[PDB]
């Protein structure tokens, strides 16, 4: 059982919003141990049947997964006010936390956020788990050396992370997936920028159309670069799968510590 006496939170600072209330940062009092820090989602209309059980339902989906970079559910309290009880990632937003660290984290801190990604991805595509909003902004830092997939809730267009057949034809499928996690990849190459600045979301769709690739990010090791581009072939047939991904990029990674 996962219900959490209310007593036993302590309702901290207002990290972020979902699509049925603030989420905030706490404390958890477990009957056995210290002080552990969680987030905390709140639910303003769950005192309406259909809204606590959609809700509800974000923490059920989070707890069929089991991945040390896939944040975990820690517990609910399921009558009003209705809360989810989240592991906190400490470190906060990736985009941030590169954006800050622009000149302080190593290419290989780079590269090993984006292995631990395509090991977490590559989970998911086991349970045949089609994820549909991976993107920089749905990652979040555990610490210098951990980051994990987000609430896959509040991670709920996002047009310039779509492969085509998302946005053209609402097909999702574990190869769009991997267009998005290239996408996501260049982010993180590019330290916290978001893809196509600046453009029109319908003027992305027809450059993306035509052959336009997001460019190689300064410092980006050729062969990385490289693997971005297979993951934006417009065949999904032709891109990889998340299992090659997350061997290549561990020799990516291995190759950049040792120089
Ligand atoms: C879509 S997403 O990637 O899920 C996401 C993005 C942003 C905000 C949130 C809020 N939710 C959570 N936030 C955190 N860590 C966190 C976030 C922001 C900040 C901090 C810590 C301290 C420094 C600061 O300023 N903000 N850990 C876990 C979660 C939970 F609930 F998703 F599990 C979620």
């Amino acid at each position: 059982d996962y219900e959490i006496q209310r007593e036993r939170i302590e309702l901290g600072r207002c990290i972020g919003e979902g699509q049925f209330g603030d989420v905030h940062q706490g404390i958890y009092m477990s009957p056995e141990n210290p002080a552990l820090a969680v987030a905390i989602k709140t639910c303003k209309n769950c005192t309406s049947d259909s809204v606590r059980e959609k809700f509800l339902q974000e923490a059920l989906t989070m707890r069929q997964f089991d991945h040390p970079h896939i944040v975990k559910l820690i517990g609910v309290i399921t009558e009003n006010p209705v809360w989810i009880i989240m592991e906190l990632c400490t470190l906060g937003e990736l985009r941030s936390f590169l954006q800050v660290r622009k000149y302080s984290l190593d290419l290989a801190s780079l590269i090993l956020y984006a292995y631990q990604l395509s090991t977490a991805l590559a989970y998911l595509e086991s349970k045949r788990f089609v994820h549909r909003d991976i993107a920089a902004r749905n990652v979040l830092v555990s610490s210098n050396d951990c980051v994990k997939l987000g609430d896959f809730g509040l991670s709920r267009l996002p047009i310039k992370w779509m492969a085509p057949e998302s946005i053209n034809f609402r097909r999702f499928t574990s190869a769009s997936d991997v267009w998005m996690f290239g996408v996501c990849m260049w982010e993180i190459l590019m330290h916290g920028v978001k893809p196509f600045q600046g453009v029109k979301n319908n003027d992305v769709i027809g450059r993306i159309e035509n052959g336009e690739r997001l460019p190689m990010p300064p410092n980006c090791p050729p062969t990385l670069y490289s693997l971005m581009t297979k993951c934006w072939a417009y065949d999904p047939s032709r891109r990889p799968r998340f299992t090659e991904l997350k061997a290549q990029l561990s020799t990516i990674l291995e190759e950049e510590k040792a120089q």
